[PDB]
């Protein structure tokens, strides 16, 4: 098979969808597959050569051309588009091809948004999915309801291995303990001012307690505001993906504090497949991620007080961390590549036939 891909982000910054279609491309070719990747421009990385640029949005006359072009001259067998939204090079691929056509939804919020959006003025186009592709069994209900047609849960893979066998950071674990906290921490839905609002009761109980936080921010603003506590924290940076293995396998804690806007708890399942115990915010996603309370602990939305009381409770009791580590181990084989790439597969075949190529419109 020659499969095209289209992620409507640039690869100039990490995140759900870049991460999952760059990682999915690498295991169908690992695999003997053919696959060419369409994306905004990424000025800022060394990407492979099958990562196709679309030009960058300002998306202009020229990104027109060029999805027509890339479509026409691809012979695909397959097309899977991500994250359709509108406007998007997603649905501009959506516009243009015609064929064997797979979509992944990403994100979602509510019932009402997803009857709304796939029975709108889009409906043209999203009948043109031939296979619907989504990360969780409501979210996969919601576009049964609004189409009429058939769709099917498929959670986003990881490289469980490349967790799992990280190297522990320099002088990692810690004594003090450590606690990881991975995202955007200036955007309030990641919950930073959660983790912000527990930690005095956190370092009260360890007064040697790191904060080990990845990703992109604004430093100063959070030092600041952690006050006397600022010290506590450790900031890598938007570290790579070697770094950020290595982070999360030498954390003793992975926190989860977000306020919402998560679909799919996916950094949850980075730190199982890491074999740190998570401590996570209870939404429907994370829930269905930690089991219900089974592979990691859950504390109610917007509570500090309950995350610290969590947190707290794990670092100190050994057997619940261990028991948490070693039944979410058993079950994050649920979310490594092995396993997605095979359902994604089933839906490429479903949707395939020999002669059948994608085209333009
Ligand atoms: N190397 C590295 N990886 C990062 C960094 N920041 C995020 N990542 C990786 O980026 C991916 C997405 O995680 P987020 O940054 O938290 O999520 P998002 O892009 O803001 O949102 C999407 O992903 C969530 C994860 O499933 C979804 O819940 C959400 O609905 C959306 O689909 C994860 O694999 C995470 O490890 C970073 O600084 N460095």
């Amino acid at each position: 098979m020659r499969i095209g891909m289209v992620c409507p982000y640039s690869f100039d910054v990490p995140g759900g969808v870049q991460s999952h279609v760059l990682q999915l491309a690498e295991v169908l070719r690992d695999a003997g597959h053919e696959v060419s990747v369409l994306a905004p421009a990424s000025p800022h990385v060394k990407l492979p050569d099958y990562v196709v640029s679309g030009g960058k949005a300002v998306f202009g006359p020229a990104t027109h051309r060029k999805v027509k072009k890339w479509i026409a001259e691809g012979d695909f067998d397959v097309l899977h588009i991500h994250e359709p939204n509108a406007p998007s090079l997603s649905m501009l691929a959506l516009q243009a091809a015609e064929g064997p056509i797979v979509a992944t939804f990403h994100t979602s919020t509510t019932k009402s948004l997803t009857l709304s959006v796939f029975q709108g003025i889009l409906r043209p186009y999203h009948e043109k999915i031939i296979g619907r592709i989504a990360v969780s069994d409501l979210a996969r209900r919601w576009q049964m309801e609004a189409l009429g047609s058939d769709a099917v849960e498929i959670p986003n893979g990881v490289d469980v291995a490349s967790f799992a066998d990280a190297p522990l950071l320099d002088g990692y674990p810690r004594e003090g303990r450590t606690v990881l906290f991975l995202g955007r921490y200036d955007e309030p839905r990641k919950g930073m001012a959660v983790l912000l609002a527990a930690l005095p009761k956190l370092v009260a109980r360890f007064p040697d307690v790191e904060i080990l936080i990845v990703g992109r921010g604004d430093e100063d603003e959070l030092r600041e505001q952690a006050g006397d506590l600022a010290g506590h924290l450790r900031f890598l940076g938007q570290v790579d993906d070697a770094t950020k293995a290595s982070a999360m396998r030498s954390a003793d804690v992975y926190c989860a504090p977000h306020l919402g806007g998560e679909s799919f708890g996916i950094v949850l399942v980075e730190a199982m497949a890491a074999g740190t115990a998570v401590v996570a915010s209870d939404l429907d996603a994370f829930r269905r991620v930690l089991a219900d309370g089974d592979a990691g602990r859950l504390v109610p939305v917007d509570d500090a007080d309950g995350m610290a009381a969590a947190l707290i409770g794990i670092l100190e009791d050994d057997q619940l961390r261990a028991g948490y580590v070693a039944r979410a181990s058993e079950r994050v084989h649920r979310y490594d590549w092995s396993v997605v790439s095979a359902q994604i597969m089933r839906v490429y075949e479903t949707v395939s036939g020999a002669g059948i190529k994608v085209q333009v419109s």
